[PDB]
């Protein structure tokens, strides 16, 4: 019920740091009028990690205050502490939040047990359905398909964003969970091959500059369309390559600035777009006409 | 000063979850009787990631105080946002800590830039020796040794706790920075060579079950006798090994339950030790004679 071109929304500041409301209202109008299927709000793109949990909550009800029931609202509410991740999920559903994306604990290391636990634990602490986050590269750990079985026999887990890229990792945890458990791509690039796959959907970066196109893009990979989609999919892949040249989300930033939609302002220890980048993602832009 | 064998301290946990003051009191009574040169309190081991922000002054000062400053207390208080780690920092230097071991920002991946740019910040903010923790291993993040060269450089940034295990980096990092500025080891697994190349310390996992081994080997290394600092880390190999048979600290934690010195007791998502590997490690505690 949750699926297709969802967008990993990013989260604007002005140069000073401080949020800019202005901004956040327009790329909700933008991904509204667009078509995107769904905001995640206050995840890795939404710089989630160097927000207060002040200014986490904060975001969430300007966003869902806004979109006003229309399309689903997702929150990002992973921590690596479980408790810390509860009172997150706790928030984000006296958010008034429609569902949680929670990532695997980063820097802790858990096991596939404690993994296993961890999520079970906020499952059966905040009423509020919940969807998986695996993104090794950037965790540290990683949640075996084994795992992530389990998991999907308990009642408010709803899906996994399975962010590793891996098409046969893909090709597991689709095959190990029922047709009810919704598995998403975290990785713009293959994200068309998975949902041929099965996959319902992908939270999508990309989708932050090229909103259409990626709903285009998901319709078409999800009807069957696979001569449509990897179309689209080749179409946009400089563009993919491009919003990743540096760490998440410093280039889709610099983008949203050059397409005026958001100011230049990004938290550290994460900096603005370096000048090398520049004309490498201004071309994608345009070679992909989000630019002119 | 800051040098040789400092512990990587465990912070004990009840059965219900809560803080055992009585255990601290007696690990730091353990290490302090048999010679430990340093404690880094509330660390990666100290399992930082579940503590409250109200826990973790209440332990940097406890101990501090139990110390009665016949040792340095080195503080973990790194965080993936530049705005905790200047406030953890604050924090520590009020507690009484003596300097500060800060991780780098884990699970947001920073440019090279924006280390150096987070790290030089959080120097200037809190008038307190830092040390520079890099692990790739978990933080999915590796600090170049030019990144590091250049951090070297910042008043009072004293020195790098390097965790990757590489010989050749810790060699080509000892090379890059001054003769004041200090490299540690991270992998107990590699301290002694780390040390025989330049390094000025260990900041040890297994000293928490070994404090006095790891004092000597610490001794004979730093001094250039390499001979004896071998013969000594040959007889603790096993225990190297051991103590990461399952992610920090679960393996440690319960190696010091098993000699009575902490209650079980583990914060979620870290569980406790799987019956898996009780027999590969308890028999290591006896191969080191920690256990009989």
């Amino acid at each position: 019920m949750i699926a297709g071109s969802m967008v990993a929304l990013v989260t604007p500041f002005d140069a000073q740091g401080r949020l800019d409301w202005d901004s956040l209202a327009k790329l909700v109008d933008f991904h509204l009028q667009d078509g995107t299927n769904a905001i995640v709000a206050v995840g890795t793109t939404g710089e989630s990690a160097t927000l207060d949990v002040e200014e986490h909550i904060q975001v969430v009800r300007r966003v869902v205050d806004q979109v006003k029931g229309r399309i689903p609202v997702i929150a990002g509410t992973g921590a690596n502490s479980t408790r810390e991740a509860v009172a997150l999920t706790e928030a984000a559903k006296s958010g008034g939040a429609d569902a949680c994306l929670l990532v695997t604990p980063y820097y802790n290391k858990p096991t596939q047990e404690g993994m296993y636990q961890h999520f079970r634990h906020i499952a059966e602490a905040v009423a509020i359905p919940q969807i998986l986050y695996n993104v090794p590269g950037r965790t540290s750990c990683d949640m075996l398909p084994e795992t992530v079985e389990r998991l999907s026999k308990v009642p408010n887990i709803i899906g996994i964003k399975e962010a590793t890229g891996d098409l046969q990792r893909a090709k597991e945890v689709i095959e190990r969970v029922g047709k009810d458990f919704l598995v998403y791509s975290g990785d713009d690039a293959t994200a068309v091959e998975l949902m041929l796959l099965g996959g319902k959907g992908n939270i999508s970066v990309t989708a932050n500059v090229a909103p259409r196109a990626m709903s285009d893009l998901c319709a078409a990979a999800m009807r069957g369309d696979a001569a449509a989609a990897r179309a689209i999919n080749d179409r946009l892949m400089p563009l993919h390559k491009a919003l990743f040249i540096e760490s998440n989300p410093i280039p889709v930033k610099w983008a949203l600035h050059e397409m005026g939609l958001i100011p230049e302002g990004i938290r550290l220890p994460l900096t603005w777009l370096s000048p090398h980048c520049h004309d490498p993602l201004r071309q994608a832009m345009r070679q992909t006409g989000v630019l002119a």
